[PDB]
């Protein structure tokens, strides 16, 4: 009946099951039209969803024991970057990274397409954010299979010989690596933020004309976006291999950023919580030091 009870709800449908398969334009949807509660009321429970959040990182880092993997992938100007900025300010830095992988270097490119993400995994007690990860080499990729051409160690040399099992091997490949840091401490929550193809163009235009922002935008965006099609595929194909129970995917419709953040933190919140985590306890030992701390402070 609780409005955070139709949230928690709402929530379990976002999870990618293992078993299922995945139409984009069907199955799940950019925007929510039945929303449980109106903006201002999601913007503080958004705000609530991080100070938790922040608290969990507090307890998770002084506990230093799990990590935690977060994965973000989207279409360009879905509001990934701005949703992964919104969670780091209500974060400490001490115990948190992002990192966001760019083109690889030439030395990333002399290494397997994992070795720079597992480098970049979170030690215990940490939480990583991965800004784009591993999984652009199963998405970028795969629309431009001639990238695979300056990979040295990916054995490919003519697009022609990549075909769907090239792609399943990478999907196990993944997997059996998220399984690993799974069964070795690493909490692997990801999300993929589900913009329309509508949404996106407004976002584009009205990027285009803020002379304030628009020195950002650049002809190669339009380029990306005349691939919809092609990304959808790959995205397709991936959430349909790559979702388990232990590594699940989400994906957060993407149309209406307030209700994206909130979704995301609550998922996070959720997961988390799971692991309850406490703070650290004062034993009777630790409070008599203590009180003789204090006594000594005020015998000054
Ligand atoms: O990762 P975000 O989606 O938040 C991206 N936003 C955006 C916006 C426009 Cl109108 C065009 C394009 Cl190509 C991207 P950012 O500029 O915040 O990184």
């Amino acid at each position: 009946a609780t409005d955070f009870s139709k949230l928690s709800k709402y929530v379990e449908t976002l999870r990618v099951k293992p078993k299922q398969s995945i139409d984009l334009k069907k199955d799940f949807d950019t925007d929510y039209d039945h929303k449980m509660l109106t903006k201002e009321e999601g913007e503080e429970l958004l705000n609530l969803g991080i100070s938790k959040l922040s608290e969990i990182q507090e307890k998770l880092y002084a506990s230093g024991t799990k990590s935690v993997l977060i994965v973000f992938q989207a279409m360009d100007a879905a509001g990934k970057d701005g949703t992964v900025k919104h969670i780091m300010t209500g974060l400490n830095p001490q115990g948190v990274k992002v990192t966001s992988f760019k083109v690889p270097s030439k030395i990333e490119l002399s290494h397997d397409y994992l070795w720079r993400h597992y480098v970049a995994l979170p030690a215990t007690g940490e939480i990583g954010i991965f800004n784009r990860s591993h999984y652009e080499n199963v998405l970028v990729t795969r629309v431009h299979p001639e990238y695979l051409l300056s990979e040295q160690t990916s054995g490919v040399t003519a697009i022609e010989q990549v075909n769907q099992k090239f792609w399943d091997k990478r999907f196990q490949q993944i997997n059996n690596f998220e399984q690993h840091i799974s069964e070795n401490g690493t909490i692997v929550l990801k999300f993929f933020l589900h913009v329309s193809k509508k949404e996106q163009k407004k976002r584009f235009i009205e990027r285009i004309e803020l002379d304030t922002k628009n020195w950002k935008f650049s002809t190669g965006d339009l380029k990306e976006r005349a691939h919809w099609k092609d990304y959808r595929n790959a995205y397709e194909d991936m959430l349909a291999n790559t979702s388990t129970k232990q590594a699940p995917w989400f994906v957060i419709p993407a149309d209406d950023k307030w209700f994206t953040r909130l979704l995301i933190a609550e998922i996070i919140c959720t997961e988390l919580e799971k692991l309850n985590l406490t703070f650290p306890t004062v034993s009777l030992e630790q409070k008599a030091e203590l009180e003789k701390a204090k006594a000594e402070l005020v015998a000054e």
